[PDB]
């Protein structure tokens, strides 16, 4: 984890997008997470790979953080790269159907932890996601 965090926060300075993330994902800490915090989903939406992206959303539905700030960013991740992402890019043809069911399930096993204020807000992002499945 620590190796990790001090590579993390010098992309960050540097404004490595695309290598913060795949470093994130790689070592996908909830210290780590909260340094990756400091870029915006849009930065990411320019530099990642759609196969990138997915492993982001699908590895923020697993962190064990149910914290209502960190859970703010983690579900606005989640929401902003699924209704971004082209879930018809080739590239992407043989991970993105499973990957949204495994970032939709991921979700609902956290969601009796959740405050009131996200198990709400979960039940809207579920939509946004769901409305991808149905695309394809």
């Amino acid at each position: 984890i620590a190796e990790s965090l001090r590579r993390l926060k010098e992309y960050v300075k540097a404004g490595s997008v695309k290598e913060c993330v795949a470093e994130w994902c790689n070592m996908p800490s909830v210290a780590g997470f909260d340094v990756l915090s400091e870029i915006s989903y849009d930065r990411m939406l320019e530099n990642c790979s759609n196969l990138l992206l997915l492993t982001f959303i699908y590895h923020i539905s697993l962190l064990d953080s149910v914290d209502d700030d960190r859970l703010s960013k983690r579900m606005e991740y989640i929401s902003r790269i699924c209704l971004n992402i082209d879930v018809n890019d080739p590239k992407v043809e043989t991970v993105v159907h499973p990957v949204l069911t495994l970032t939709r399930e991921a979700l609902l096993r956290q969601s009796e932890f959740f405050s009131p204020i996200f198990k709400r807000r979960l039940v809207v992002l579920l939509r946004a996601l769901d409305g991808k499945i149905s695309e394809i």
